[PDB]
């Protein structure tokens, strides 16, 4: 019939790119496991209304909606089926939907069988989630999620085991980075002390270019964005930040003196940041960055930031604390503070970088020189195969040069000839197709 | 707000169930590669068009659909709309839908892409489907499909080798297993020579009942079934069958005199049939079964199915030979053989025969005094995690009870105690909650 495709917004993953995603998989599973975190799985399928209303005033529109099976009219209220009011059908022509983040569930989960954990509860979660966002470049409708969180406590240790876990996780995937760290409450008193709330995020965006385009360059572009100069010129030391990110943080408590909130920011963030040192941290791989502001209406305590180090790529992670996991379905007090790792960006750093290893195709092909002689390579296989070496016999006895383009093709190191001589020899000629050696060598010795 | 609830149909996965489900997955996936199968992963989303008309008359029905995003409804058929037909609409308000099994995204990748394969070509795949099949106690609307093919080539050692993959595979699982063998042709052979062509499914349900009912019960049962007795009596050989599957096969090919695809077929199940006893296999554990009748429209030669020996259990796996993977796409002449693992009763059968390995939590679990402290545990927790020990600390300085409470939930087998005197004197007090021994060690002889 007609010659299909891929739906829009997916692709197919041959060998080589399933073994790398699973190399970085592997690598954050093992990490996590060394730091304690227990995996969970959740469905592909939640109910519709577990995950409406949890992105967003407008975040309804990207879930992926299943349609109910049968006649999922049978039951369309009138009036909307008329109007053809597609929102409000929705609900009526669909109860399903697909994952759009791993949170939610988690929270479900843990909303679903908190009675039976044992808190703190550390967990990590590698699955697929999928979202009808609009088309933007370099990004996927169906993409890995990597996540990591513990609930249950405030303890800010917990943050200092979530900076350990980014700094050894990638260390092991053999990727530098720089962990940028700031506090919600530093932002608030920021808000608070200059009179700049709901002006953090133009404030921030504008501070951020400081080294690029100078500080009156930053000030003019505060300016056009509505910052006043009163809280310009208040907040002028930002523009004079000393080396010792600590020295920068004692500043900033000064400068909150009677701005509470501010306080406990600089005073928390103050602890994440002196014991990672004491763990022999590097100052230029921690950082305070006062301009980080991830999850402005999310986190409430500490965000992080992960960028690897020498690559113009987006960050590929982030993080932080939030107030309780289980807000939207009525369960308080269950605080926790969580990670991600961006691994389709962490893909490609790794990329950049010649980070994966050096494939999946057998050591030894075996020629197949007719009925009477592939049994003896069949035999030598099954051999091979339990000392855990790959092997294979071509399955036909075609022309040599078939054969060897079949090895050619597959990049396969070894052809093994095992003729009417040989095996009445009890040898095997393997001819290497890396050198173009060729030897014929005992079946013994093959196989030592 | 309202308490949450899962999607009819699903289930969550913690760890325990994570860890067993990956450690058969790793398992196949391991000896998927000694044989030279590569893995490929298609999209959890294919166009409707690719997934419709594929599973039989009435199979669409099972297939989920994806709404499409935005106004669905924006170019509906009026007269279809107005008539709420909802079949016909689906087409029109839906053009996604997910993967129902593994075969049909293999044959699409394989059309489209089949110029720049190199063939035979052989891949495994291990991912999701997802069914709205009605509801059937034991079986889930998500569950992983286990499956491997080889494409290209008729040759029957390609059947050899998935045998010895199966037992192999099988066998690293540590499930015994006896793999029943047949072969369409010979089922047509059949239809042919005794004349029940549209009766092969009857005929076979019922001689299958040999064992328990009797040779009488047999009879009366196809006689019920409408097969006649002219049939019955040309069988009545198949009611006494030897000891050597191929002297039955010798049997039926003289019986098949004449009959030239009863001769092929037993022809191509004694190659290979003998093939695996000269390797070594157990005519015991490989077994030519005539009732085995999986997949009448669909294999043309050999057909296999796996069960596990001495548990009530339904197949854990089956698969054959099909005449062209790409046939539906409009692409000739890509012949293929495929097998399947049934990983959900695999599960089951591993869970009733003890076969799981002997858990997710830390080796060592750091009591919490205190602040000044618990930095040194933190320092002690990083050196086991370099050499690959798991440990945690506790992450808030609670009373000692609440710590061991924890540590017990969780089966943590050790409790480490480093207070004031052992940070003082370079110790460290190891409290073994298996033996409930104790014991307080330098920390250069716990480190070793």
């Amino acid at each position: 019939h007609m010659k299909p495709s891929l739906a829009k917004g997916t692709r197919d993953f041959t060998a080589q790119e399933v073994s790398r995603r699973k190399y970085i998989i592997n690598t954050l599973q093992k990490n996590f496991e060394l730091f304690g975190f227990q995996p969970l799985e959740t469905p592909s399928f939640e109910n519709l209304s577990t995950l409406t209303g949890k992105y967003g005033e407008e975040g309804d529109r990207l879930i992926f909606k299943i349609l109910n099976s049968g006649n999922y009219t049978d039951k369309v209220n009138e009036n909307d089926w008329q109007n053809k009011d597609a929102k409000k059908l929705t609900s009526q022509i669909s109860d399903k939907a697909l994952r759009y983040d791993l949170t939610v569930p988690f929270a479900r989960f843990v909303a679903m069988n908190h009675g039976q954990l044992t808190f703190p509860f550390k967990r990590y979660q590698i699955q697929p989630v999928w979202r009808a966002d609009r088309p933007q470049k370099g990004r996927f409708r169906e993409f890995y999620q990597c996540d990591a969180d513990v609930v249950g406590s405030e303890s800010l240790w917990q943050e200092v085991e979530l900076v350990q876990l980014y700094f050894k996780a990638f260390k092991e995937l053999g990727v530098p980075v720089a962990i940028q760290m700031n506090n919600r409450k530093i932002l608030s008193g920021l808000a608070e002390y200059a009179g700049i709330t709901e002006q953090l995020i133009d404030f921030t965006v504008a501070l951020d270019k400081l080294d690029k385009i100078g500080k009156d360059g930053v000030i003019k572009e505060m300016q056009e964005k509505g910052i006043s100069n009163e809280a310009i010129e208040k907040l002028d030391f930002l523009f004079h930040q000393k080396i010792n990110a600590l020295e920068n943080l004692q500043e900033l408590k000064t400068r909150f003196e009677g701005v509470e909130v501010g306080i406990q920011g600089v005073t928390e963030l103050e602890f994440v940041l002196s014991k990672a040192m004491e763990l022999g941290i590097d100052n230029q791989d921690l950082v305070f960055n006062i301009t980080l502001a991830r999850g402005l209406d999310y986190y409430t305590g500490a965000i992080f930031e992960v960028k690897a180090k020498g690559v113009e790529m987006g960050s590929i992670g982030g993080g932080g604390r939030y107030n309780n996991l289980t807000e939207v379905f009525g369960v308080k007090n269950i605080p926790g503070i969580g990670i991600s790792f961006g691994l389709d960006r962490t893909y490609l750093v790794m990329e950049e970088l010649g980070l994966f290893p050096e494939t999946v195709k057998v050591e030894y092909l075996f020629a197949n020189y007719g009925e009477e002689e592939a049994i003896e390579a069949m035999k030598l296989i099954a051999q091979l195969r339990e000392k855990g070496i790959s092997a294979e016999l071509y399955p036909e006895a075609a022309k040599l040069k078939k054969q060897f383009t079949y090895a050619e093709k597959k990049e396969i190191p070894n052809l093994v000839f095992l003729g009417k001589d040989e095996i009445e020899n009890a040898n095997v000629t393997i001819k290497n197709l890396t050198t173009g050696e060729q030897e014929t060598i005992t079946q013994s010795e093959f196989l030592k």
